[PDB]
């Protein structure tokens, strides 16, 4: 009600610099306070995931006020590491 999952993506995009990709997914059924979104950016470069949360709150402080509890997963291939990515990008139909 107070926040829209679809609208959230737009807010996030406008709440942060045009990152590589922004995705908003609601973990709870339909609408709810719980939110789960994933975004990839260099913002996580040289900074820990926990640190990003603090920056995100400042960037989207109003979002937190509207949202009782939400998550914002962020990665930049760093977590994956060089190891063996084997690309494995997307999949065939």
């Amino acid at each position: 009600m107070p926040v829209t999952e679809q609208g959230l993506r737009e807010r996030i995009e406008s709440a942060i610099p045009q990152v590589y990709h922004i995705i908003v997914t609601d973990l709870s059924y339909g609408c709810g306070q719980s939110f789960d979104i994933v975004v990839v950016s260099d913002f996580f470069q040289g900074k820990s995931k926990l640190m990003r949360s603090r920056a995100v709150n400042k960037a989207v402080k109003e979002e937190l006020q509207e949202i009782h509890a939400f998550s914002c997963k962020c990665y930049t291939e760093e977590e994956w590491s060089k190891i063996v990515v084997l690309e494995h990008h997307h999949h065939h139909h």
